[PDB]
């Protein structure tokens, strides 16, 4: 499912038994200033479980300050590094650190009509 | 489901038997800035279905204004009052009256590969 | 599912096998000035398929270069034109052509509590 392209990847998690999907962590270290977006690398390759897609989800408490998600559709049976469109639509810079948590991944199955 | 906190509070419905979940009304009132966002309670507090979670969704009539969701994934079994992230990104302050609907909320069941 | 109401109208596609769903098209030529948002008309009408509701998703390509989708929920046993929101987050005019791909429409099942 997840595979560490480096040593600054952190493992996505479960926060909670009734969790929509997998915790996502920074790589690397970013300053989002307001009003800007910036793609955050995780270093986490994935390979999308067959007939499912992928949704890049917000974190409640980074919403509440102005982060939102920007795409975050991963479908087309993609395998490669999960990036994260976080959005500064707040007023003030925003810092990203190293092993912050910044998004949840879930996953839902493709529906065919 | 859904158990009212308060006399503010009102009931979430479905309108329509196709609705994909269900309405969420604002228990307070509020005005909010052009390039602001307000945490909107609705002294809704909701019990999780096992094995689901809830996303808030936009109303298009809002959306069409300006108005948009901040965050909105409630899950790990979640268990208290519902919150409406509304995002003023229109030109002119919005208006949130007590009783007025501000989203939807449309539940599906958590898929763990 | 899809039907054409004019003759500037492009059938939305399943770009690869593992597509969550649709690609949409723009019918007409927009342009989106910095900080505001426009109703993209794809001149394509739908029928919702039984038990189902759809979301307008955004294509990674546009997020990436500060355009987001706002509203885009189809729910209610929708019949008529599809429409798509296209924000301009970005700092410079955003233009639309005439065929240009601007959204997916993704399908899921309306979870029944
Ligand atoms: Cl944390
Ligand atoms: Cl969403």
């Amino acid at each position: 499912m997840f595979v560490k392209e480096t040593n600054r990847a952190k493992s996505p998690t479960r926060q909670s038994p009734g969790a929509a999907g997998y915790d996502l962590y920074s790589a690397y270290d970013y300053t989002i200033p307001p009003g800007e977006r910036q793609l955050i690398k995780t270093d986490i390759s994935m390979s999308m479980p067959k007939f499912c897609y992928g949704r890049i989800a917000p974190r409640s408490g980074l919403s509440l300050k102005g982060i939102d998600i920007g795409g975050g559709v991963i479908d087309e049976d993609y395998r490669g590094n999960i990036g994260v469109i976080l959005i500064n639509n707040g007023k003030c810079t925003f810092n990203v650190n190293t092993g912050d948590r910044i998004a949840q991944l879930i996953y839902q199955r493709i529906y065919y009509p």
